[PDB]
């Protein structure tokens, strides 16, 4: 009752080349608009070109090993395992590049005032070259000796009419399931995403207290206001003024320094004034901070709130990406956890590990629509590249 299996094999094959092409149009699309728009040149988007670097090489070299691995054809047994094993390379760079992604993040949001000097594109090639070598070796690892090819599977060698020393090439015969499980997946996939995850969460976390203090000097800034006008006496407009003073200099870690040099020398002015229980003269030279604020401090606190609000938005882009990445490969992976520790569950049958194996190589195409659709700087870029 068994179909022939050219058929399966037709859809299976015709869909992962019609993948292969939509990753490499997309993400040499993104390499392009890298280099052309130096607007896009940054560290963050050396790793974006690495990431869709991994992509392109899935749709040349991936999914052509991926479809000749799925034909069983008669090979040597270490043969079989580098065109099994290639696309872990091509995963685990991958993961460096998402993991790189969401530190370069999570270090211009904590530390933007040396983010400059500390991440730099010298130091970011480096970073990408051992990333590469580091993928190689994770990737490779098996053709390092922890392989199934001491262990040929000779009934099926026979029968397939291989050669002495040949076997029928399919992924789960060469590659042993505990690399995948706990080397491969456990260690070297989940542990990264995990890590990941934690860097996303201090990343919004860390917007979310620095939004908040913006707020809170603003509100401080405008309460000891009215606590001056309605004050008594001399010592509660000096205690206003204090708490203005070093409220002004947090908020000040050209036209911005002028601002707060205008601020800082007002509030001595009144505070000199209350000093010498000039109660009514230091009221009026408060009154005029609200100039101030108005022309000069306000709008230093909107243009604050809307570099967050975009150092935000731009996180969230990079983490929409790293989840996608999980979400495409994790049935792979679940599915292997379920060969390795059920060995009384049927394994899964031949139509769903294609499925999951066409999710996990549709993630190469996704990047490049996250990028236009959420990312303007991008999205121009591919319009004059498609247009001209
Ligand atoms: C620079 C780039 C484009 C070169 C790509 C080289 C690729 C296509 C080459 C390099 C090593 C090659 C493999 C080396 C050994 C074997 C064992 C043999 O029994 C069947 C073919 C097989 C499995 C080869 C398939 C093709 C292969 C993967
Ligand atoms: C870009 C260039 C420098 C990459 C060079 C890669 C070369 C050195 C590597 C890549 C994969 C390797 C092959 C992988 C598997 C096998 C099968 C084994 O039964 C004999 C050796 C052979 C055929 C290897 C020979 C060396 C090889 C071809
Ligand atoms: C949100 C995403 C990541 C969740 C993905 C869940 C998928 C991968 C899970 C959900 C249910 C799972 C299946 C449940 C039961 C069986 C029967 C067993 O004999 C072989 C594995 C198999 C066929 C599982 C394979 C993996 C599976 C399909
Ligand atoms: C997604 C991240 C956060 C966690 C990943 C969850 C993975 C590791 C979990 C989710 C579901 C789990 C499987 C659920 C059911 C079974 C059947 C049992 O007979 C052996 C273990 C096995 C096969 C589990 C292995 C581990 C497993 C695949
Ligand atoms: C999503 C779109 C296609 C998924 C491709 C899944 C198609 C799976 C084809 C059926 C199959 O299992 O392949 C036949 C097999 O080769 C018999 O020997
Ligand atoms: C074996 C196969 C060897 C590699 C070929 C594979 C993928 C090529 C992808 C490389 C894409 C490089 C694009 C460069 C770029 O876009 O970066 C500009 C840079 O920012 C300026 O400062
Ligand atoms: C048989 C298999 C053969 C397969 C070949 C292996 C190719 C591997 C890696 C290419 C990596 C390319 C990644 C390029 C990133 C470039 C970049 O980010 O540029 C930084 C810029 O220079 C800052 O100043
Ligand atoms: C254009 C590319 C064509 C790919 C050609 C791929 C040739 C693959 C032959 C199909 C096949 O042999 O599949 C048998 C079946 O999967 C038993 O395991
Ligand atoms: C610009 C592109 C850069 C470079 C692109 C390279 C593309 C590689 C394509 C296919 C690799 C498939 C190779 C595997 C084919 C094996 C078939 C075979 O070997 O069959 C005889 C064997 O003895 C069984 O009995
Ligand atoms: C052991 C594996 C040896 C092969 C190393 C492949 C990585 C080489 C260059 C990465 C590209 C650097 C981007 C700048
Ligand atoms: C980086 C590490 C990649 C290691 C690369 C390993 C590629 C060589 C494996 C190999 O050639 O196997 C030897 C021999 O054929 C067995 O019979
Ligand atoms: C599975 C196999 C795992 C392999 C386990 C061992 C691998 C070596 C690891 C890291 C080397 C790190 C790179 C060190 C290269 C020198 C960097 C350097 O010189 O730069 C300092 C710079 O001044 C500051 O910006
Ligand atoms: C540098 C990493 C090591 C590079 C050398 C790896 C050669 C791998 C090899 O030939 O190993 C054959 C066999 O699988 C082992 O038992
Ligand atoms: C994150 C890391 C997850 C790592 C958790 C790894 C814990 C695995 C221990 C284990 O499951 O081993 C039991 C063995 O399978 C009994 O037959
Ligand atoms: C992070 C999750 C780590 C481990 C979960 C999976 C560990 C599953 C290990 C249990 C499998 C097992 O013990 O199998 C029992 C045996 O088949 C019948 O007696
Ligand atoms: N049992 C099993 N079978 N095939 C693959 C496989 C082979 C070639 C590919 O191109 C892809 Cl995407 C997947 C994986 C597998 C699972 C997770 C990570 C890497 C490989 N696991
Ligand atoms: C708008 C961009 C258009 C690009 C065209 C790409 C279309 C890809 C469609 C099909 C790929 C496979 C075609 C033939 C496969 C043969 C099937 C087989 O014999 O296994
Ligand atoms: C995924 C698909 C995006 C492809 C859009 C086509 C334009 C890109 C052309 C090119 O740069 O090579
Ligand atoms: C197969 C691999 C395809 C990768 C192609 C990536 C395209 C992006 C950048 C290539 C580098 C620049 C090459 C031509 C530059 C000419 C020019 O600047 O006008
Ligand atoms: C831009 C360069 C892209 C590389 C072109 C490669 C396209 C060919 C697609 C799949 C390769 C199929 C390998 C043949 C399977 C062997 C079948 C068998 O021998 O039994
Ligand atoms: C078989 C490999 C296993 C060991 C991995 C070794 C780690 C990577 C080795 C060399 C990478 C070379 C590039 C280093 C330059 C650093 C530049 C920089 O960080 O500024
Ligand atoms: C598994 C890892 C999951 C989460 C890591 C937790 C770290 C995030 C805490 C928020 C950062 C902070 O407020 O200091
Ligand atoms: C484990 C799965 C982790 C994350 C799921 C996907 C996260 C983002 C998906 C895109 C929609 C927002
Ligand atoms: C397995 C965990 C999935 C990793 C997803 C990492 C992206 C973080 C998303 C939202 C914060
Ligand atoms: C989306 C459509 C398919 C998605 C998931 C398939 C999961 C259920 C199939 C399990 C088959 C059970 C078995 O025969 O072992
Ligand atoms: C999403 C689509 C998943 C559906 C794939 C079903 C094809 C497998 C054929 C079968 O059930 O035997
Ligand atoms: C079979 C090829 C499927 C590729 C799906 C790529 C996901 C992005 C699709 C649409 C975004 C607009
Ligand atoms: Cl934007
Ligand atoms: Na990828």
């Amino acid at each position: 009752d068994g179909a022939p299996p050219i058929m399966g094999s037709s859809v299976y094959i015709t869909v992962e080349l019609a993948i292969a092409v939509l990753a490499i149009l997309g993400n040499v699309l993104v390499c392009w608009a890298v280099w052309l728009n130096s607007n896009l040149q940054n560290v963050t988007n050396y790793f974006v070109v690495s990431l869709a670097a991994a992509d392109i090489l899935v749709g040349v070299l991936a999914i052509p090993f991926a479809i000749t691995i799925s034909t069983g054809f008669c090979a040597a047994c270490h043969g079989c395992l580098f065109i099994a094993c290639f696309v872990l390379v091509l995963a685990q760079s991958s993961i460096f590049s998402l993991l790189a992604i969401a530190i370069d993040r999570y270090i211009a949001i904590a530390i933007p005032l040396r983010y400059n000097g500390l991440v730099t594109g010298t130091r970011a090639a480096g970073i990408i070259a051992i990333c590469w070598v580091l993928s190689f070796a994770i990737g490779l690892t098996p053709m390092l000796g922890w392989n199934n090819c001491g262990q040929p599977k000779e009934g099926k060698a026979h029968s397939q009419g291989c050669g002495e020393g040949q076997v029928a090439c399919l992924f789960e015969d060469v590659v042993p399931m505990n690399y995948m499980v706990y080397f491969n997946f456990f260690a070297c996939v989940l542990v990264p995403l995990l890590l990941m995850l934690g860097v996303y969460l201090r990343i919004f976390a860390a917007a979310r207290r620095q939004l908040a203090d913006l707020e809170d000097n603003w509100e401080t800034l405008n309460d000891n206001l009215k606590v001056i006008e309605k004050a008594d006496n001399a010592a509660q407009v000096k205690d206003a003024l204090t708490k203005m003073r070093a409220a002004a200099l947090d908020a000040q870690k050209k036209d911005f320094r002028h601002g707060f040099d205008i601020l800082v020398g007002q509030i001595d002015d009144a505070l000199k004034l209350a000093n010498e229980g000039k109660v009514k003269e230091a009221q009026a030279a408060a009154e005029q901070l609200k100039t101030t604020r108005n022309a000069y401090i306000q709008k230093y606190l909107e243009r604050a709130r809307s570099t967050l609000q975009k150092e935000v938005h731009a996180a969230k882009s990079a983490a929409i990406i790293a989840g996608l990445f999980a979400l495409c490969w994790l049935p792979l992976h679940i599915i292997n956890c379920f060969t390795f520790f059920c060995p009384d569950c049927s394994h899964a049958p031949l139509w769903l590990m294609y499925l999951a194996i066409v999710l996990a190589h549709t993630n190469s195409v996704v990047n490049p629509f996250i990028y236009a659709y959420r990312i303007r700087e991008f999205r121009q870029t591919f319009r004059k590249i498609i247009r001209s």
